[PDB]
């Protein structure tokens, strides 16, 4: 059904840009993921029938929430695409496959509630996945969907190669738990500076991949402003929707998840960039220099928030 698709020539060149925006090509998002895989791992790392089967199932299990939904998955997948394409040598054939799948499934069957909420109100997900709650569920879902009839796109890997690819996927879905980013960047940051970072060192390698994921995951901040500005709202609908349930249970939510403090949105976003996004994209560039356009777009949108906060 999908299989017969081919991307328009108008988009081939734009799709390679880091600041590419999938937004006005909704009914092509699956096609673009077929595209980004064929361009990266060639047209014969997955049987086309099995890839298309898998993507549409991935789509199915993305809910109709405001931010953590199928649009957000593809956008992330795209960033990693642009990262991988700009640093083609540095990552193994096997890693390229995993990181393009892992991104796509990184928020699979997401409920639009944080781990804070799922843990504060004792959700069964928090009963099972004690830390990194939603992030563990997300990987879980990749497993089941892979085990579905005719979905195992990796089935052509050796038994050992198969297990390596799941590890990579699992590690990269967990690293998108922002709680782990701070420590991950902190440790990356020192390794590079104290001069001990080493691609060859597999534990070192995993952190590079984890930060990559965090860069792709938040990459809405790296687009043209009228995209970035629109995307900001999407996250807040979700956040405030969380707060609102808390309130219906007698509980006051924190400012970010309280729609009565929406006049502070620029304030939050300006502080988010400075506390999270900028450091992320600084350490990504420092380690992966040709991926610098991200940091550049992140700054651009930062001063756009400045402009707003002080009224221009
Ligand atoms: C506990 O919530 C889950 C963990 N968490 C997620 C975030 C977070 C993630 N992504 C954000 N993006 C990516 C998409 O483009 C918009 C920015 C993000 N923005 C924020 C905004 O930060 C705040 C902080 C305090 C605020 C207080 C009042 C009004 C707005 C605020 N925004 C938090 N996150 C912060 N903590
Ligand atoms: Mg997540
Ligand atoms: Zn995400």
């Amino acid at each position: 059904g999908l299989m017969q698709f081919t991307l328009p020539v108008r988009l081939c060149k734009e799709i390679e840009l880091f600041h590419f925006d999938i937004g006005p090509f909704e009914n092509m998002w699956p096609g673009i993921f077929v595209y980004m895989v064929h361009r990266s791992c060639g047209t014969s790392c997955f049987e086309l029938e099995k890839l298309c089967r898998f993507i549409m199932s991935v789509k199915k299990n993305y809910r109709r929430v405001p931010y953590h939904n199928w649009k957000h998955a593809v956008t992330v997948a795209h960033c990693m695409y642009a990262i991988l394409q700009n640093n083609h040598t540095l990552f193994t054939d096997l890693e390229r496959k995993g990181l393009l799948i892992a991104c796509l499934c990184h928020d699979l069957d997401h409920r639009g509630f944080s781990n804070s909420y799922l843990q504060k109100f004792d959700h069964p997900l928090a009963a099972l996945y004690s830390t990194s709650t939603m992030e563990q569920h997300h990987f879980s879902q990749t497993v089941s969907i892979l085990q579905l009839e005719g979905h195992n796109i990796f089935s052509t890997l050796s038994s050992s190669e198969y297990e390596q690819v799941l590890e990579i996927i699992r590690k990269a879905i967990i690293a998108t738990d922002l709680a782990l980013y701070f420590g991950n960047r902190k440790q990356l940051e020192e390794m590079y500076q104290t001069g001990s970072l080493n691609l060859n060192n597999q534990s070192h390698r995993d952190r590079v991949i984890s930060l990559m994921m965090t860069a792709c995951d938040l990459c809405s901040v790296t687009k043209l402003w009228p995209v970035t500005k629109l995307t900001a709202n999407d996250i807040y609908a979700e956040f405030w929707a969380e707060g609102d349930e808390m309130k219906k249970l007698g509980i006051q939510p924190i400012p970010m998840m309280d729609r009565d403090k929406k006049d502070e949105v620029p304030q939050g976003q300006l502080g988010f960039y400075n506390a999270v996004a900028i450091p992320c994209y600084t350490t990504l560039t420092q380690i992966l220099p040709p991926t610098e356009p991200l940091l550049k777009a992140c700054r651009d949108n930062l001063s756009q928030w400045e402009k707003v906060i002080r009224g221009e």
